[PDB]
């Protein structure tokens, strides 16, 4: 079987994902694009303060470099 | 033949414990995991670190290998 | 074709909002951009975190790619 | 001949180490395997709090990422 | 045809400069060199509290590491 | 008549070294074997205070990586 | 032919000031160098950042290049 945690990331494609980045800071948007660096481009995209649901600050769409990326929840709209 | 990696694998489906460099632990069922230790957690759940405090639910999680201290790659056998 | 580098080429001579590590964010119009995403802005504006408080005026900056954290592709359309 | 800094951990195999990270923190248990980067997988590992013997949490077999090691105290058997 | 961000670096030669590192510092010199990986050598640098115009230290004649730059003011002269 | 950094590491072999790490701790103990990384291994290890002389712990003999070394002091012993 | 590196040689015998990334500032003579800018101090004392209050001297030391901010090549001038 051909998974890996690389491929897992494609079938995130056009749904509501959450990234948070090594400073810990969260963000939420749809995942439009994202290639082998796993850098991303994330619609309509929105910082939430570590941990919480309080809205920090609205930043449009967004690339975001895949380097500094601790973890993306792929899932995070059937959870949200 | 034994190496570190493979050691990982044995933890395939099982519960495992990620510490990233930030100190915080992250909990969850090992689904996929990589040579550069990328791995996806199922059901993951975010503790306070050296504690059982849970902080955050984020579901399944794509975590990036290079971020990682150490995997707790038979958590569930200690709990 | 599409993939995120290519979206940073959709932005030129637009004005962007560039977080760097230190979560410090710079606002101003990009001129030039590579594939490394060094990128240079025009006026370019530092505001404190998460919020339009100005802080310092920078002039014309080359901003250097590997520091970014994210960039705001679209930020004038919204700003 | 043929001595250098990598093999000196390999004569720690199946003797208790103590690891530091690059965040202070130290982890002792028995070296399991090791390779060329420093992956270090330990059994039984205790995290103790930096400088002292108040152990901290348990976190049983664990694979170590070499890149995060400070040192590794390689004869720490013998002294504790 | 060939516009890219280091070539706006050579520009700035013999121009007055403001680097931001890493840490937050801002370092004032006249750029002097620079090369592929930004390295730089600035003349008569003096460092300068974050975001204001009170001297912290002056350095005189420094080389700069590119990896940690921030970003370059490449036209501070103009604005002062 | 060939100098150059890591052969005056070198040097050090069978001396008293002190090692700056990036997180600032000191490590003090007699250099055995080193490499080309600067990954090293010392003997008697003691952590000071940074910048002091007070003992904070014991380590025995320890490798340590040297892609986290700050600085090493080659001729420390002589100064101790 | 003139380039930062080259610079770097120049220093060679003279005293510098070495500012790592922790941002510690390391004073000594110049003694050698690499092209990762790998330095050997002779006579090194380390200084409070951005002050003259020395803190320790630490001797010959090996410093790595990749942890250095920057390095005055000419800091008896400025002493």
């Amino acid at each position: 079987k051909i998974e890996n945690p690389l491929k897992s990331l494609k079938t995130a494609l056009n749904k509501i994902v959450l990234v948070k980045l090594k400073n810990g800071e969260e963000y939420v948007g749809r995942l439009e694009q994202s290639d082998g660096t796993m850098n991303l481009v994330l619609k309509d995209c929105t910082e939430y303060r570590e941990g919480t649901s309080d809205p920090v600050a609205k930043y449009g769409r967004v690339l975001i470099r895949g380097s500094n990326i601790l973890f993306i929840s792929i899932d995070y709209e059937s959870i949200m």
